[PDB]
């Protein structure tokens, strides 16, 4: 069969053709700048890979984001990736997706804002404009004061952060477990449960997430969103619907101001923690938030930790219940899904009725490469899987990023969307940091550009946009990566070659 | 509307479960009522211990460092039962490296002339040296035996050779913690036993041992590679590799006259992929040469040794292709160890396509197929089973938790698969126990039972090198054992009834 070098060449070479054509991205056709551009990013690819494998040394990129964050930031690859445009980050948590920073530097030097130190030694903050808090479980004092009474009140915002921050430590080491890092993701919420459900604070946080998401170069945002119970001074407590005017009104001022970003829409979660008779009111504000918010109120999602709490099969009347309506009411439903380890149980098993249960798109589904008939369904549905490679790995799932569970999804080309899920949380960019990992670690060396831009164009093809907004969408979108790829060009030196 | 019932629903669901669980390996088994009374027990026993870690929130120990893992499922009645039943055969082993440490120690290590030294890294060495203590090049070399005597404490000497040499006196995953560090470690330990080991008696003996724990363990057949070459005597004679094959042809004779329960023993040469091409020219040869003369105990080739840096199939191209390419074309088989590694789209993993392309009869270890779909089209086409070796990949440093193991979904695609050990006596395994125990508790589900034992067991013999006539034998054989084993296993668990 290989009488000579040249049939052997041959067929090696189909076969890896046939795979980099099978894979996400393989049957674009870069233009001649583009592939200027991608020759660049292929030789700093194979020169941090081939020094890892031949000099052994591990592998920065897939190594824990406590220690790969700081060295990533200042290669050529991460820097075109922060510079790229990202389309949309389709898979975000409204109350983790700006800056702990902001937080301490705008949140807790509002008026009337109080901390405690927590049973668990974690600080926990809140608003009262009725009052200090009553002392149950821990003894609250008025920020202002302990601020101003520190002695150096640099070290007091530093403070706050660091207990506060998931990355402040590495969680791969400190909490060196499923239960125990979700222990410290779920203790993460109820130190800022307080603070941020405060009305004035949950609207300009809200602003924030776009703000920063904008700044990372991402023109487009849905959120998952609870919606409901926004406090003001006063003691007023608002309802869902409030919520979600609320952001309305905020992403409408946005969008007027700045005509170069796309928008955002939301979607309802509700932790499934909660007993099914609560689920399906939650089910029925969502079909009427739907009816009557058409094009801003995308649907519903169940989230919280997937392994130890509620299957969907648990919710399954209250799911189907739209469906069954006469007439039938199309609820779309955005599934968290497939988040875990395990494989033959109830939690992987989520992974059948998010496809039975027709959802939208699939969160995380990193179970999802066990199960075969599973995945293609997906395919032929075009059900895009929102992958979240940090978040995977710091919340328990992966250590060595190459094995992340997607690796094998996207060299089938099922459709993926890359999001960060909950960046603030660990001091992650909104989308640049994710998708360098994915760049890096979840497609292979000779893996470019073409990579990457489908990607982009999947956030938005995969979006909810109705088919006449991801056309502006998309226009909006070829402008940017147009001038991407100019500036690229230039800011490399990479213009004659 | 679709699913207006609950009965609707549930049929749906549980046709989309049951055809993944037809399409994984075992699935299309049917158990008869004895099978199914054991299968009843194990599996209420695998959902017993997967349901306490995710509802009592804590790791699944059969997932863990093997260091941590080992005692603890030593005392479980599936590992029990994983024990007492017939393996069928391991078909991925090195010859130097399974047998127990404990023996070297307690035999190899009491015979005239071994001595031991402390090297500059502070491992222990031993050889064999006829004549004197061998040059004190890089160490100081002592008589084991007069160490021995004036150790004041014989017990604590020998513990503390056996603890010097196993990689599982401590956490490999703690003490090694890398890629490169714990491929240092696993490099020493056979520096350290390379002068005793390649003494010919003591090889001799060593081999015999391997057949004798393998038979121990209810596992019928065998086989192994081996670099045949550099047998060595007492007067300083080293012997070619054609005496180190007829010497384990003749051990392997004599163990299955004595032992007709044991279908026997083939062997593969290996070759460190270290060494210049024009080396691996001469092995390639002497590989043709042996398979000509050795039809049915020398199956073939197969390049050893760390696979990420060192050199590639295609840097041996020219060499692996001279048998194809004679007049008449003489048809050498390949055992390729290949793929094992977290690298994609490099000239590591792609050695899976150079592995089928030069018609590899088995691939040993293929962490990297499930990143490649076109080469597992023509692995399932070809029927070229995958060498799954759990234990080995976790602790050489693919995989933490090893229910991300890459073969759990080459498993359910039922890609042909057998499980083996590799180096079980360098880390203190079981020949196949420990690592079916692992294999079954965490590359399949929760609701996967006996049947994909079962067929894990068959592949071995399936997927040997044995011709028609010894197969069918030894399938023969396995049936015997197999239905011994459920009956025993019916009244050792009082499951009768
Ligand atoms: C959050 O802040 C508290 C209060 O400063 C930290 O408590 C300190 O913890 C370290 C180590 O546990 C001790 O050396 C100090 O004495 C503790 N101080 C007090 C007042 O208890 C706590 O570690 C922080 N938690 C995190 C996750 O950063
Ligand atoms: C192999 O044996 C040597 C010699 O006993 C060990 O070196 C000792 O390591 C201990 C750690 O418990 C130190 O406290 C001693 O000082 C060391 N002794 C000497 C003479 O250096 C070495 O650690 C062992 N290596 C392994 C991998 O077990
Ligand atoms: O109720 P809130 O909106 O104030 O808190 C946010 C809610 O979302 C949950 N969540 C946030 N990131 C994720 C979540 N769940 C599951 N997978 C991991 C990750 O994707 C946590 C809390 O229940
Ligand atoms: O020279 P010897 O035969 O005495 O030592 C054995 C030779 O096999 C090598 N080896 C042993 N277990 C494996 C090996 N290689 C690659 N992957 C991991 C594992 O599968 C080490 C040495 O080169
Ligand atoms: C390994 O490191 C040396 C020294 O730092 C460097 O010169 C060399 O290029 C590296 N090798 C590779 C393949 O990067
Ligand atoms: C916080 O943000 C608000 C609204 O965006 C702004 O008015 C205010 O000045 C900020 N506070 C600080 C301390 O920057
Ligand atoms: C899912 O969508 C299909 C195709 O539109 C529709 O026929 C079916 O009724 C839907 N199923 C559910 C459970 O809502
Ligand atoms: C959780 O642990 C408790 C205490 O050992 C035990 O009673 C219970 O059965 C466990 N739950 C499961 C599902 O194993
Ligand atoms: C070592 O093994 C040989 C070969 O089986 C046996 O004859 C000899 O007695 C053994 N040595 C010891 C100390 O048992
Ligand atoms: C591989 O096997 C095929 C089919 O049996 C045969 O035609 C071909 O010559 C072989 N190629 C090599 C390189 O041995
Ligand atoms: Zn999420
Ligand atoms: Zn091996």
């Amino acid at each position: 069969r290989f009488p000579t070098m040249d049939e052997y060449t041959n067929a090696r070479e189909e076969l890896i053709g046939s795979e980099q054509y099978l894979r996400v991205g393989g049957s674009i056709n870069l233009n001649n700048k583009e592939k200027k551009l991608n020759q660049f990013i292929l030789r700093e690819k194979r020169a941090i890979i081939e020094n890892s494998r031949l000099n052994k040394t591990q592998y920065i990129p897939a190594v824990s984001f406590f220690l790969s964050k700081s060295q990533m930031e200042s290669t050529p690859i991460f820097k075109i990736i922060k510079d790229m445009p990202k389309g949309a980050a389709l898979h975000l948590h409204d109350t983790a997706s700006a800056r702990i920073d902001w937080i301490v530097s705008n949140a807790t030097y509002r008026d009337h804002v109080y901390m405690c130190m927590d049973q668990d030694n974690f600080v926990r903050l809140t608003v009262s404009g009725t009052g200090p808090p009553a002392n149950s479980g821990c003894e609250w004092k008025l920020v202002e004061t302990e601020r101003a009474n520190s002695g150096d009140i640099a070290a007091f915002d530093h403070w706050l952060k660091s207990n506060i921050s998931l990355l402040t430590t590495d969680p791969l080491v400190t909490y060196p477990s499923l239960d125990k890092v979700w222990g410290r993701f779920d203790k993460h919420f109820s130190q800022l449960r307080g603070i941020i459900y405060h009305t004035p604070i949950r609207r300009d946080y809200y602003r924030q997430i776009l703000e920063e998401f904008r700044s990372d170069n991402v023109q487009y945002v849905e959120v998952r969103s609870s919606l409901s119970g926004y406090y003001d001074l006063d003691g007023t407590v608002h309802d869902p619907e409030y919520g979600l005017q609320l952001y309305k009104a905020v992403t409408e001022e946005f969008v007027r101001t700045y005509p170069d970003f796309s928008g955002a829409k939301i979607i309802k979660s509700t932790a499934r923690v909660k007993p099914n008779t609560d689920i399906f009111n939650d089910v029925k504000l969502s079909m009427d938030l739907y009816k009557r918010y058409p094009g801003f109120f995308l649907g519903f999602d169940l989230v919280a930790q997937e392994d130890p709490n509620t299957s969907l099969l648990g919710y399954i009347d209250s799911l189907l219940y739209p469906s069954r309506q006469n007439p039938p009411v199309s609820l779309p439903y955005y599934f968290h899904a497939g988040e875990t380890n395990w494989q033959g149980t109830e939690v992987d098993y989520n992974l059948v009725d998010a496809l039975l249960l027709n959802a939208t798109r699939i969160g995380h589904g990193f179970a999802l490469i066990k199960h075969p008939r599973v995945i293609e369904l997906v395919k032929s549905r075009g059900v895009a899987v929102e992958v979240n490679p940090v978040s995977n790995q710091l919340l328990g799932l992966v250590k060595d990023l190459r094995n992340h569970a997607a690796a094998p999804l996207l060299a089938q080309n099922v459709p993926v969307v890359i999001s960060s899920d909950d960046p603030g949380v660990w001091e992650a960019l909104p989308m640049s940091h994710d998708m360098y990992v994915a760049f890096m670690d979840l497609v292979g060396e000779d893996a470019g550009l073409d990579v990457l831009k489908q990607l982009v164009w999947n956030s938005i093809q995969y979006s909810s946009m109705n088919a006449t907004e991801k056309k502006t969408a998309l226009k909006l979108l070829q402008a940017k990566w147009n001038n991407f790829i100019n500036d690229s060009l230039i800011k490399w030196k990479l213009t004659n070659k």
